[PDB]
């Protein structure tokens, strides 16, 4: 077993600028085939023995954007300071 | 005397950018010679007869500003829209 991750339930939420549902990261991440342990707010991911890709937080991030679909990450444009 | 306007407490603060001492707005409006009575957060402001200029709260945003003095107005740029 590759080492645990410890990531916030709502970090995928915040990277896609999408709310999606309760426990959609925790699925998900069970899916691609990790253990999830719920601490509070806290998840503790250990992706599985064929997935060595998955070291950061954000490696999971990209686990759950992929899954849940790119096409429902709405468009908005950033706050850019005046040049 | 003119009739009375309402504003919000805090309004010269936001229209200024800058956070004034508590009891600012209310002090420099009965200064310029204005009955100023207090119902929450809103402040109930009837100038003077010998001033018919201020008729809307922007005219009493004026008399904070100018006697706090614009210099304390700070200079920050606003964010760059999508142009
Ligand atoms: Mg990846
Ligand atoms: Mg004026």
């Amino acid at each position: 077993s590759p080492p645990p991750i410890r990531m916030g339930v709502d970090v995928p939420d915040r990277i896609a600028g999408v709310a999606y549902p309760q426990g959609t990261t925790a699925r998900r991440l069970a899916q691609i085939g990790a253990v999830v342990t719920h601490d509070g707010d806290t998840l503790t991911v250990t992706p599985p023995s064929w997935r060595p890709d998955l070291r950061q937080p954000a490696d999971l991030v990209e686990e759950v954007l992929r899954l849940e679909g790119l096409e429902v990450i709405p468009s908005v444009l950033p706050p850019a300071p005046a040049g």
